């Protein structure tokens, strides 16, 4: 074929057993889903329902995690990001219509209620209190986009803090950074309003992907771990994880894309004339994919001799980053349904060595171009 994507055999065991669980209805906690949405002021409770239909929102946030542990802290904090999941894809379904003035304006108070709110640690303002502090704005739900995404902030800094396991100063940067990972959010939107490369990286914000991301420290209790991996490095796994993500989705979105002006590397190609057809683009993507897997083992096995002790975190990257594949060809309905799609072929122990050996220069190009942009979100 030309559309495989080689991979680790042992990669893919934790979703392919994840896939046969029945979902947790006790974990998803659909009630405290519906009070958020009541407070928030975001969505209704039909809209939810099919919100979470749509995205099969558990299993889409179990591939990502498909080993999940059962301390409190991060049942809570998979709990409370099943729930932004659904009230953030309805947040951006309204702000991505926004016009450059009204992401101005939303913008604008987000940068307003952040330094009053967040030294307010650890007494957070609620919703009502929050509303109330931001100045009149012309559409009037940025009011309840703004305040739900620092109430999101906040009682993930709230979750962190139970029980005193984290240092304040690790739970403070960590409010940090997922605070940066909205703003930046909401500029890649602000910046769409208005090259390729600058669009691909464009992409890997749009959607505040670092928010999900950014829980993998937390199941592996990297907050609380002393470890010499600089935050720099965490952001390399990242964002090479949200490039896979990116190009991935761009194919099984391709048929939509098609028809709106939303970026797509796959549009990208087409304009340029490098690709004919589908076959062609499908066979670009899949090098792409294939070259970002290896890319990531080399640097999870360099991470693991350098950091022994962050060997779980570094399999929880990995894992998260195959998890993308069963989002797309099993999981969330629309992406299932593309006639473009790439096929996995599992790489055994035995024959590791000689599968990292055999690159592909097109998807090795590609890997290092987007890898010098890491040369704000922290
Ligand atoms: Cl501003």
């Amino acid at each position: 074929s030309g559309k495989i994507v080689r991979a680790p055999s042992n990669w893919t065991t934790p979703h392919k057993k994840m896939l046969k669980e029945d979902e947790d209805q006790e974990l998803i906690a659909f009630d405290k889903l519906l009070s958020w949405v009541s407070e928030t002021g975001v969505g209704t409770e039909e809209q939810a329902k099919i919100v979470f239909k749509k995205i099969n929102a558990y299993f889409y946030l179990r591939c990502l995690y498909p080993v999940l542990p059962r301390d409190p802290k991060s049942m809570k904090i998979f709990q409370l990001n099943l729930h932004f999941l659904i009230l953030g894809y309805i947040i951006d379904d309204a702000i991505e219509k926004y016009n450059e003035n009204e992401m101005k304006e939303l913008i604008a108070g987000y940068n307003l209620l952040q330094s009053q709110v967040s030294e307010t640690f650890p007494n957070f303002p609620s919703i009502f209190e929050m509303k109330q502090l931001l100045g009149n704005m012309k559409n009037d739900f940025s009011k309840s986009a703004i305040t739900t995404m620092f109430d999101y902030v906040n009682k993930t800094t709230l979750i962190l803090l139970e029980e005193g396991e984290i240092a304040e100063h690790n739970v403070l940067n960590y409010r940090k950074r997922l605070s940066n990972a909205v703003a930046v959010y909401f500029d890649a939107l602000l910046s769409k309003t208005k090259s390729d490369g600058a669009m691909l990286w464009r992409r890997c914000f749009d959607a505040l992907a670092i928010a999900v991301y950014m829980l993998t420290e937390v199941f592996s209790k990297t907050l609380v771990k002393n470890h010499t991996l600089p935050v720099s490095e965490f952001y390399k796994f990242y964002l090479l994880s949200i490039l896979f993500c990116v190009v991935i989705n761009d194919l099984h979105s391709y048929e939509r894309d098609k028809l709106d002006d939303t970026d797509s590397v796959v549009k990208v190609w087409f304009k340029e004339g490098s690709v004919a057809n589908m076959e062609a683009a499908t066979s670009k993507v899949s090098k792409i994919l294939d070259a970002i897997i290896q890319q990531m083992y080399l640097f999870v096995e360099e991470g693991k001799a350098r950091h022994p002790e962050l060997s779980e975190w570094f399999e929880r990257i990995a894992y998260m980053t195959v998890g993308w594949i069963y989002i797309h060809k099993t999981v969330v309905p629309r992406y299932v349904s593309s006639p473009f799609q790439i096929e996995v072929v599992e790489i055994h122990e035995n024959m590791i060595s000689n599968w990292l050996l055999k690159k592909d220069a097109y998807g090795q190009r590609v890997v290092q171009q987007f890898l010098k942009n890491l040369n704000m979100l922290y």
